[PDB]
């Protein structure tokens, strides 16, 4: 609920892990029990004819918050894409959460880029860990791909150790613009990152790289809610710090928790992301 000031958020994070973790349990069960008493309909999600278009049967697009793709001639559910807008610091629709990109959805998720005016991509997973698909390569390996009427061209790519950066030029048939990918490749097969200033890293820059003013800032891991959750929430938390030097973690938490299911989807995350913030601040 209500925002507390960084010093008091420092000492509180040490209230988290006390008594084993106590609090940190209680929070997250909270966030887990917080729309318990919210019937929040996701008919589109559940419709025949979008069924392959999702990755998870049980990962699903709230009809109220989901990016609507403009219809196509021909069919009654072009219009669908397993995605939400999601608000970030003072800021409605600040960031699309969603699904890592199907071969049978690479068009709808390009000319989603396309319609919502996307300039950054945020990649928050490998393509395969640990031997299992998490994310099929929307992408071209190299110079340009069509996907629809949208042709990509990739034009330069700089492989840091933890992240790496894509820059591509995107233009519609009917290279007019710039996309930016950026793509973490160190997340673990399990667990958390076991240090965080990589991370924070990564979000600092691909949050920096956000034009004044584009669309949302697309944010997808494998199924768009576990990672996807944790780099909006420090994204978020960090533009408050900047902004106010205040922080609410868990009330920010339960907000968004309306505008796509699950985001932020394990306890270990959760306390991530205080690992995280907790660094930002003393860093």
């Amino acid at each position: 609920m209500e925002a507390i000031p960084v010093k008091q958020f420092v000492k509180h994070i040490g209230e988290l892990y006390s008594n084993n973790q106590h609090g940190f349990s209680e929070d997250f069960e909270e966030v887990q029990r917080c729309t318990a008493d919210m019937n929040i309909t996701a008919e589109h999600s559940n419709h025949p004819e979008n069924k392959h278009k999702n990755r998870y049967i049980n990962i699903l697009a709230y009809d109220h918050s989901r990016v609507k793709l403009r219809p196509l001639p021909g069919s009654k559910h072009s219009d669908y894409i397993n995605a939400n807008y999601v608000d970030g610091y003072n800021k409605a629709k600040a960031y699309i959460a969603t699904q890592g990109p199907l071969k049978s959805t690479f068009e709808d998720f390009w000319r989603m880029i396309w319609e919502q005016n996307t300039g950054i991509i945020v990649m928050i997973t490998n393509l395969v860990e640990k031997g299992r698909r998490k994310c099929d390569q929307y992408w071209p390996t190299e110079n340009s791909e069509e996907y629809g009427n949208i042709i990509v061209t990739l034009k330069s790519t700089k492989i840091h150790a933890c992240y790496t950066v894509r820059r591509f030029s995107i233009r519609n048939t009917k290279n007019e613009r710039v996309v930016i990918q950026y793509h973490y490749t160190q997340w673990p097969d399990m667990g958390v990152p076991e240090y965080a200033l990589p991370v924070l890293t990564f979000v600092r820059r691909s949050s920096a790289a956000r034009m004044p003013e584009t669309g949302p800032v697309l944010v997808h891991c494998s199924a768009g809610v576990g990672r996807t959750g944790t780099y909006i929430v420090i994204d978020s938390m960090l533009q408050q710090i900047k902004d106010k030097s205040t922080v609410n973690v868990l009330g920010f938490l339960k907000h968004i928790r309306t505008q796509r299911n699950y985001l932020v989807q394990t306890e270990e995350q959760y306390i991530f992301i205080h690992d995280a913030l907790l660094e930002a601040i003393l860093g």
